[PDB]
């Protein structure tokens, strides 16, 4: 293809051992997740990607991951920028809970609509929520490319995509046409829906994908920054695959 | 004074304990150095830092004592930028080789020059030295502001002042003006030409002039971005006198 990008979701944060959404809770990676963000340097590295610039969400978790990365390459130098429009899907009023307990309480059907949907949007979280503070209290999102008052409380997948879109046409894209090699280290449904415009996903087929934690997506796109082809996960695919069964099984009950 | 920021040196690598001038070598830091990074950040958080702008060499010991003390303040999503302007002075064929060990070749007194002085330049290091190619191969050095084979291959001090002037001028100084609160990690003697240039020491006094590593510098400068007053050093004074003279031990015979 005639270019070629690199995105990826950071390795496990600080609740996925509790099995909670963490979502604008910031999060840090746990000795896992940091052991994920080597091996992905490390499998870079194998294939020789030599990066000119990483975007990153604001979540400090997505920032050490590419720090961790750009480490593992002897790459420390290459320019990274980031972004609240890279930020992972804002789960409202269910950040904080226990995904297991929620399938129990409401059915695995129902935890399933919430993680994938495309078009559903959760309960907008309250001032009485016990992260709402430590979310909107914090400079990041005083100095960001919105005022504080106009960030969501919660967002749909299509929200996500509607608030990453224009970061990826205005920032990112722009590099890639030029010939940049460009790594994205951002989250679960961050990348979702980054690769739904990519790859031109229906919004029926985007609820099947899952990305496993920790492990590098190539992209390779056309002259219009289409995809030529199905996102390429970098790694054992028996291992890849068990990494995405994994996510799922967040959302089962036992 | 109208405007604060803070420079440091990072700490300490491997060649620290050695006594081996790193230069251009792209050393990482050791566990000492990594906590001394953690310790300015401590501080800094004490003194309720928000930093907006944080400028670094192409050196991964300046980056990563950046990213350590941005940890330590949770201020990791800030921006980094980093250029070679900001580079250690380059030691050319000194690269590498034993401060204490040139004491003995050369004396101390051409030491302290080779370190210290304003316009003493090192000799130039060539292709057949043991760090040449792993310096001048990286691709850090193909992509900068100017050509690889226009790069130095070795520095005065006022050769480092040539080169990180403009940097500062252009890139550092508007944001200092624009009210930001700016985080330096640099070298030492990158920053020793910087304090020269912003306090106007004279190019006889700046070899009296010796850094600490892995301690914080908050600068103070007026409506002219010029020093207020000499420099001084957030921690134990008598702590930090301890490690300047250490540093200026390095390049002296044990008696």
């Amino acid at each position: 293809s005639k270019y070629k990008l690199i995105m990826l979701r950071h390795g496990e944060g600080a609740w996925n051992k509790e099995n909670r959404f963490c979502s604008w809770v910031d999060q840090k990676l746990n000795s896992e997740g940091m052991e994920e963000a080597r091996n992905c340097g490390k499998q870079l590295k194998a294939l020789n990607f030599e990066f000119d610039l990483v975007f990153t969400s604001v979540l400090n978790r997505s920032i050490h991951t590419a720090w961790l990365i750009l480490e593992e390459l002897g790459q420390e130098w290459v320019p990274v920028e980031s972004s609240w429009r890279l930020n992972e899907r804002h789960y409202g009023a269910l950040i904080g809970l226990n995904r297991e307990q929620m399938a129990l309480n409401h059915g695995e059907e129902q935890v399933r609509l919430w993680r994938r949907s495309y078009n559903v949007t959760p309960p907008p979280i309250e001032e009485s929520h016990p992260y709402y503070q430590e979310i909107y209290n914090d400079r990041r999102y005083k100095v960001c490319d919105v005022p504080l008052d106009q960030l969501p409380r919660s967002e749909s997948l299509k929200d996500v995509l509607e608030r990453l879109l224009p970061y990826w046409n205005e920032r990112i894209a722009p590099e890639v046409l030029r010939g940049k090699t460009i790594l994205i280290s951002a989250h679960g449904n961050s990348s979702r829906a980054l690769l739904k415009h990519l790859e031109g996903i229906s919004d029926e087929d985007i609820i099947n994908i899952t990305l496993p934690t920790g492990v590098p997506i190539l992209l390779e796109l056309d002259e219009n920054l289409r995809a030529v082809g199905p996102h390429q996960f970098l790694g054992d695919q028996e291992a890849i695959q068990a990494a995405i069964k994994k996510v799922e099984d967040q959302g089962k009950v036992k």
